[PDB]
């Protein structure tokens, strides 16, 4: 509360962190489905279905332009990618499975980056 400050973690490298995963995601070969914004006009149904594109060249866009405020919007961003994915592609689909294949990398390099 006022003038009563709990101990805060040191977020200075949280930028270079984030954008370190953010690199391997991009890396990974299972990325493709997910690299550049989806064809809005070549995926019928995506637009109306899907309410918050996400993808990780927009991500990549939104953290070297300072728009994410912590590493907790970092991760919201990242994990609506896999979210839209699994709403809209089946689990044994080349595309679903890719999208769980990602998110799981990604929570294990998430927990061991900032899960100190
Ligand atoms: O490459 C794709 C194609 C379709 C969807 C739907 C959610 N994420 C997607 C990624």
């Amino acid at each position: 509360s006022m003038s009563v400050k709990k101990p805060k973690r040191d977020d200075s490298k949280d930028l270079a962190l984030c954008s370190m995963i953010l690199t391997e995601m991009e890396t990974h070969e299972d990325a493709w489905p997910f690299l550049l914004p989806v064809n809005l006009k070549l995926v019928p149904g995506y637009k109306k279905v899907i309410k918050k594109p996400m993808d990780f060249s927009t991500i990549r866009e939104k953290l070297s332009s300072g728009q994410y405020p912590n590493l907790e919007t970092f991760a919201l961003d990242v994990r609506l990618v896999f979210d839209n994915c699994e709403t809209f592609n089946e689990d044994d689909s080349d595309i679903g499975r890719a999208g769980h294949n990602m998110r799981k990398y990604f929570e294990k390099k998430w927990t061991d980056t900032f899960k100190v």
